């Protein structure tokens, strides 16, 4: 169940922590830039195939705060990973050697441009739970402090239907991005372009709470 990272990606995770330390809220333009990814792979084989979506019907993200907890949940109802393709997709490294010369010598975009910024999340948090139903396999969960990562099957079983959440406890400078309004601010400037529903868990008045749409 525990697995060691691929040094490549080591090294990835140093330089995109110690390159974008000045600009930590770019997690969630990648978070929501993935999540935007997974939908559309979802979709595309939705064409071909009549049943890919039954496991769960909209293609949306949910955003969520657990200010008690210290959590942060992002949810997609894309493709989802398979047990191996947690193993794999989030521990190794499918030309990146080219790429981690291309950094040490702004890094902002171009960590965009290898879809390899999921691992800015370590910039806020500090631990990283990813929670991941593919068609394919049941419910995983992968679960990394950088250190090293685990995947265990999901015990509370198939309650995605369909997709992934990634959830971080996040650091404790890093407490400002559990407020509702910055989420909110920050999921509308990076979710102008998104062709997906974006949908922030949100307060609004007796205090109410739902999904409130933002893109």
């Amino acid at each position: 169940e525990k697995f060691a990272f691929q040094a490549e990606v080591n090294r990835m995770m140093k330089l995109i922590i110690n390159s974008l330390y000045k600009n930590k809220e770019i997690f969630l333009r990648e978070l929501i830039s993935n999540a935007s990814d997974a939908l559309d792979k979802i979709r595309l084989i939705s064409l071909t195939d009549e049943n890919a979506l039954a496991g769960n019907e909209e293609l949306t993200v949910k955003i969520k705060c657990d200010k008690e907890k210290n959590l942060l949940h992002v949810t997609d109802t894309g493709v989802g990973m398979t047990r191996e393709e947690l193993v794999k997709n989030l521990g190794t490294i499918a030309g990146t050697s080219e790429f981690l010369n291309k950094m040490t010598e702004s890094t902002s975009e171009l960590i965009g441009q290898f879809g390899v910024g999921f691992y800015s999340a370590f910039l806020v948090a500090d631990k990283v739970i990813v929670t991941s139903k593919h068609n394919n396999d049941t419910q995983h969960i992968w679960e990394s402090d950088s250190n090293e990562f685990s995947v265990i099957a999901d015990p509370r079983g198939n309650t995605l239907g369909r997709g992934t959440t990634i959830t971080l406890v996040l650091k404790e400078e890093a407490s400002d991005y559990l407020e509702l309004d910055t989420i909110k601010n920050l999921v509308k400037k990076y979710s102008q372009f998104i062709n997906f529903p974006i949908y922030v868990w949100s307060s609004k008045t007796k205090t109410v709470w739902d999904w409130e749409l933002m893109n």
